[PDB]
């Protein structure tokens, strides 16, 4: 079996998942139809190991459901008129967040940048208000190439790449008072891994973002990552 | 003063609040902006009560953010036409189904039911596609006055009272296969406080409902009592 | 179809109390009751049976966990109470449970119970020695005023969770003198989580006549933060 | 230099009982008893004061938690034992609940306390009705062979902890009967993790006079699977 | 401000890491060294500075924390390893540690560490005997072809976590023997988690020729399912 | 009737140490030691052995556990001492790792070993280089009379724990010089919890003299609040 097998890195697969396509979970050791006369002797656990088994309309969503209800009311609170996402995969995330301003009445343009827009899944009759962008963050050029957009803005890391250098292109090119600048999942490990560094380049910021103590603690995925553009 | 005052029952207010109007939550012990040259010194903790924080469109929500993710994915599933509600409170709950049916292209008619809908705070601007029935759940004739309602449908106990009786109802006067009954919070007490009449309860229904495992581990509140009807 | 052929209780009637008011053994199921030593190690560690309210005091179902006895044998020990008054009765449990510990403290205590059914009180008429019982609800301020006097020191508990911050109120001006305890038990975590607003204004006007006792209030889950006495 | 002053005590002889027999009520160390209900909020939550051995009975220190407590309830309800053998004494709080506790259920039972020390003992003499006390060590097993005119049904409780399995073979031999108990308070545990092949080896030797009562031998951490009665 | 003169290293550069490769000791921030003891009961009894990877070796760096040094030692007193090859090398600390305690036990142990960049590593070059470094990336398996022909029993260790599987499919058909183990340390937890399918089925192709070992696969949070041995059944 | 012949030993002379001091590696029971790859999901996660002292170093058991390892390599580390003194021996595990530590660190160490029972003890006489044993009660202060004069550094390990504040007396009056440790494992959480009172006035009488070591007191939980210096 294994000599006649080529393998893939499965660090392709870092906090992703395996297919950016939505399957629903399989029962692989119940039936789905638990007859109520074995009520009690019916196994307590979820069932199934799907690595991050959510979902909105169809699409794969990585954003769990602590933090879609803090963007719930982040996004009722400033109601914005621009969502940037970096880093876009599946485009679950993308689709949630022009559907939820949608809802609210909020006239929002979401935009998703990736270097690789391959796996997004949104169909083509699904995308007003979504535009897309091709390009690294690993380099700044691709965030130049932007049609000044409305404000209020949401501009949300989720390809943790470079990330400071982006937050000061942010600061210098982009935001406005009142603005958030967001990073996912990268800040716990970061002051884990570097204290020292991390303290001092998140202090380099002190005059011009702060940390929104509303939002910040209420998830694990946004965990001391909200940040916002003060006066 | 004491000898002024005369005090509410809090258990009224009991799993509900206080006041059914949302309101953002309100910082205690620090300030909204945190300095970022002392981010590590900022307090780790949520900052307020976590009773019932959740919210939808300015409307209070006592789904949490678990239960919420499980509804989506089952009407995404069923794409039901019917979702029933005992218990309306604040709205809330109401508003958001028929949102999220809506934002799927499903036509679904919400219906909520209620002894009190006085604390009902859904705009009529917003009300599209919900009606309101004011009724005690203890009383049958609450059930029996309903019209016709398209299926597949979702009933769904969040006033808990008369439960039992009010399931074997809905199996011989509504549910058709498929449909979903589902007892929210309730279940796990029950069994804890009367698991032998719980047990029997439950297990009566045995030819006529069955509980759907890809849903009923899923979320706290809904533990135990995701059921659906299944063939005759 | 056994639903059909059945009606169905309000399994509500049985919150925090059970099915049947009577004492009971625990029963094993899923091991004989002599395990055999050869085997020792392989015995299962688990209880063994529901861990929900199985206490008792010589056959009665007694519904105070050990750490909440443990607390009022202390207090009963440093304050000997001429009177113990019970709002909530239930079985009697913890009614003979209070007699008879202030008998072999050689305290000539008085208990008192009252409840809106005395129906499951099993109580044997020959076990009745300073216990009474009076039917009133606690709804009405009616059942306390008729109450002739008592001696002092006094405690009075609340265990029936019904209109008692108007109790409290009530028992400040007609009952209680300095010392006397007035108990709250295990509402009042629940009050201040799901109504904290008005549950810290409703204790805060009571602040010139009741205070916290420290030594009692955090040393059982039942009685958390519910010890409260009086001041002159 | 308070320390070249002094002969210091070996705290080992305060292993498991503490400092003083008699019973001390506790004492708030960093609060007031009294705390304003205006301020009830702000009130401190854990216990406040030291949690280690601070239960009582009518003025006497007890060494049986709560846990315990109910459990010795539930066995002498079912068993009326007619004798109560306590090996190990201390201040003597558990020898008058037993007596006092089998007094309100009705059934007249005779408490025996066994001890090397009695001087710890602090029941007062007017209150010694229906309990014996003997001074012997439980090693020599000369102690216990001095009288066994006991009344059955019969408990038969080791706090003592010491030739504890020697004792064991003792009383089977020349006091127990069909249904008496033998339990073997706080050690079990504990020499099943310094010595499992050993105590493995001598509890089994037991198997045909002696179980293990499943109803009451994982009710508390004290008794934990040290709950022992004839078959 | 002073983000605007800065310009910021990517903090992933230090991921599982630290900031640097040279051991520094912990100090304290919050509190005196020296505690009084009239004061004893007072003393806080928290760590008192970051738990992350304060671990060392003769004053080297030790990614390798308490209870997987447990785990190595019995192994290494087991089998008795004539060859220990330790892919990913830091700043050498597992090296020296792992020829130190060879020597120590009497076994003749040679220790091959192989990494990308070598630049960090803080071993002495007078404390260098028995241990051979290879410069080569892993992703590559040029890096293992040039390898001279080690004597067995052998313990090959996985500490770089790329390309993982076909650097065990490689290990397997031209350099394990019977007994030898092949130990992926951190990563399989993280593998199961994000890709469960694709996980279970790499893996199984190897149930002819490796297994798991139970004695001390359960025995250290890094070394977590991650044992495994050219071994039957 | 296995128990009508047999005599019991006290379990209790196995308070803390075992029933062997001698090192058996640890044996699988409710699984096979190869577990297959195709079934890796299903395979359990405990431990699958008791956790109570398994540790070992060269053969022979170790009752220091890793953590307790780490602390006292730093501390070897720092101070570079020229002698260590523990207080019970066993099987002697403890007190060639010392020695062991020490020579692969280039530090000239001889390393003390004192107890009233030196038959546990296991070190074949090959690796006994640098480690001196004594045999004495703890009980009595003579066994410490009688130790001749040592280099400093030094760490005075109590692993014996009798008489234990009267032997910090007699290591602060004749012994200790500025910079060296005495330490007390395992006991000082339990003596606190059973006598607050005479073991903080015991303790604190030693104020000018000793001091708890922040940066090792709390980094293990058997040398856990009883690491202290000077
Ligand atoms: C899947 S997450 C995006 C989260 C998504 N918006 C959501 O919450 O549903 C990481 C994505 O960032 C992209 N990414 C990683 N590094 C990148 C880089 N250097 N430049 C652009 N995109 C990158 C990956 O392709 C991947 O799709
Ligand atoms: C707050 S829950 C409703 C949950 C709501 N759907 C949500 O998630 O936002 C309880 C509601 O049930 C109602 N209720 C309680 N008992 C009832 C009864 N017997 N019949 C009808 N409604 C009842 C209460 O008035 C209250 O509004
Ligand atoms: C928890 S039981 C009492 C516990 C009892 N004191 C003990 O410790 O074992 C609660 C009792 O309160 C009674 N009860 C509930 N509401 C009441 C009310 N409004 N007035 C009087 N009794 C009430 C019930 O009938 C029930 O017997
Ligand atoms: C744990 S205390 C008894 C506590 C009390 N019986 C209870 O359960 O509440 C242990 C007692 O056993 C006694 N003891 C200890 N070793 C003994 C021995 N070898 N022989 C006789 N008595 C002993 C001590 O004097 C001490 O008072
Ligand atoms: C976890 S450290 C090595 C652990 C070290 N042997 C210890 O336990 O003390 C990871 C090392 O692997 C190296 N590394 C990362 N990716 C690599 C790759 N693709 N090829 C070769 N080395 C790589 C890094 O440069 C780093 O030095
Ligand atoms: C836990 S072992 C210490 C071994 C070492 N920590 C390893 O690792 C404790 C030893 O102290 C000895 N011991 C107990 N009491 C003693 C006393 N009073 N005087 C001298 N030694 C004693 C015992 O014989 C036992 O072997
Ligand atoms: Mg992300
Ligand atoms: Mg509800
Ligand atoms: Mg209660
Ligand atoms: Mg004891
Ligand atoms: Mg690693
Ligand atoms: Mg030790």
């Amino acid at each position: 079996d294994y000599s006649r097998q080529n393998f893939l890195d499965l660090n392709l697969f870092r906090g992703l998942g395996e297919d950016p396509a939505y399957h629903p979970p399989v029962l692989t050791d119940r039936p789905r139809d638990w007859p109520l006369d074995r009520w009690a002797e019916a196994p307590r656990d979820l069932g199934y190991s799907d690595f991050s088994p959510y979902q909105w309309r169809g699409l794969r969503m990585l954003k769990d459901p602590d933090t879609q209800a803090v963007y719930h009311d982040m996004l009722w609170e400033l109601r914005p008129r621009t969502i940037v996402e970096l880093g876009v995969y599946n485009g679950g995330s993308l689709a949630w967040f022009r559907d939820l301003t949608k809802i609210m009445g909020i006239d929002c343009q979401v935009i998703g940048i990736d270097r690789d827009l391959s796996r997004c899944q949104i169909p083509a009759s699904d995308m007003e208000n979504i535009t897309l962008h091709q390009g690294d963050c690993s380099d700044l050029t691709t965030f130049e190439h932007l049609r000044e957009m409305a404000h209020p803005l949401i501009f949300i890391d989720d390809a943790h790449a470079n990330t400071f250098n982006i937050m000061k292109w942010a600061v210098d090119h982009l935001l406005e008072e009142g603005d958030y600048f967001i990073i996912e999942d990268m800040i716990p490990y970061w002051y884990r891994y570097a204290p020292q560094l991390f303290s001092e380049y998140l202090g380099a910021f002190r005059d011009v973002l702060s940390m929104d103590m509303l939002y910040a603690n209420a998830s694990s995925q946004l965990d001391r990552g909200v940040l916002r553009r003060v006066a």
